[PDB]
This record gives structure tokens, C-alpha cells and sequence, in this order.
């Protein structure tokens, strides 16, 4: 469970993300694909992208990052009461895209990295710990929904 204080630190930094959702999404995906290249293989629509500049130039990748961060933001704003928002995500990611929890760990790492790179003054140790707890909760809850669907990833 996160404390109310922890949720407020999470949402405080999230408001900074919301000032440029597209750019944050791009940096997060680029970091993810650079640090863990195997994850790019999951995206039939993006795996053709060969360089960082191609990734930045891709309107479809930029659009996708807004979709991803919009879904995550909607989840975070529920402060743990996110069943209705999380279930459809679990359904598609377990049954269609087949994304193991370890890949969700990888993108969580990319999120923390990008938020610190862009907002160090609003993302110190305590805020990072809070965001880490929020993403840990997201991953734990999605893993339970995965199992309900029969996926052990
Ligand atoms: C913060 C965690 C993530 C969130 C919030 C998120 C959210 C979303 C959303 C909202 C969609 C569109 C609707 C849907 O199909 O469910 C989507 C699609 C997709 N996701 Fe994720 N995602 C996350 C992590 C990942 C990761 C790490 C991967 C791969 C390693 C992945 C793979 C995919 C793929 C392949 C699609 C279909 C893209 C397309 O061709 O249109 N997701 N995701």
C-alpha cells in the first residue's frame, strides 16, 4: 500500500510528465529499447526502426508513447483503486502482446530514469522511492490479473 504522502509525490512528478507527454513517451521507449533491445522485438510496428534518430522521427512511436503514458497516468491517479483501468491492460498484454512481468520491470526502470533525467529537482530519493512503490504495485496487480487469465509471464 502507498501512504497518501507517497501518492502525492507520485502525482506531483506525474504532473511534470503531463507538460510534454509525447516527449516523455519517446524518451522512455528509446531508453527501453536501448537498454533492453529484446523488448523491441515485441513491437511488429516498431522493430524496423534501426537508429535512435529513426525512433525519434517516428510519428507512430510518438503516438504510441502518448497512449502508454495516458493509460499509466489514469492508473496512477486512482491511487491503487485501479481494477477497472488495469483489467483491460492485463487482458491485452497477457493474451495478445504476451509481455512478461520482467519486461514491465524494464519499462519501469526506463520511466524512473527519464523522470530523473528531466526533473531531478522534483524527483529526489523519496520521490523515486514513491514512484518505485507505485510501479511495483502496478506490476504486482497486473501479474495477479495475468494469472487469472492463465498467463504465467
Ligand atoms: C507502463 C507499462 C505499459 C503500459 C501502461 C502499456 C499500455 C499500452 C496500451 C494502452 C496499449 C494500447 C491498447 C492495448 O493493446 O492494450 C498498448 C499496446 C501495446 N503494448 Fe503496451 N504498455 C506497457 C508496457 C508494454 C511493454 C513493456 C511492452 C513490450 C515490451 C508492450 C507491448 C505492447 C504492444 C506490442 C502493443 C500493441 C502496439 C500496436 O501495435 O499498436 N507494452 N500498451
Amino acid at each position: 500500500v502507498l501512504s497518501e504522502g507517497e501518492w502525492q509525490l507520485v502525482l506531483h512528478v506525474w504532473a511534470k510528465v503531463e507538460a510534454d507527454v509525447a516527449g516523455h513517451g519517446q524518451d522512455i521507449h528509446i531508453r527501453l529499447f536501448k537498454s533492453h533491445p529484446e523488448t523491441l522485438e515485441k513491437f511488429d510496428r516498431f522493430k524496423h526502426l534501426k537508429t535512435e534518430a529513426e525512433m525519434k522521427a517516428s510519428e507512430d512511436l510518438k503516438k504510441h508513447g502518448v497512449t502508454v503514458l495516458t493509460a499509466l497516468g489514469a492508473i496512477l491517479k486512482k491511487k491503487g483503486h485501479h481494477e477497472a483501468e488495469l483489467k483491460p491492460l492485463a487482458q491485452s498484454h497477457a493474451t495478445k502482446h504476451k509481455i512478461p512481468i520482467k519486461y514491465l520491470e524494464f519499462i519501469s526502470e526506463a520511466i524512473i530514469h527519464v523522470l530523473h533525467s528531466r526533473h531531478p529537482g522534483d524527483f529526489g530519493a523519496d520521490a523515486q522511492g514513491a514512484m518505485n512503490k507505485a510501479l511495483e504495485l502496478f506490476r504486482k496487480d497486473i501479474a495477479a490479473k495475468y494469472k487469472e487469465l492463465g498467463y504465467q509471464g
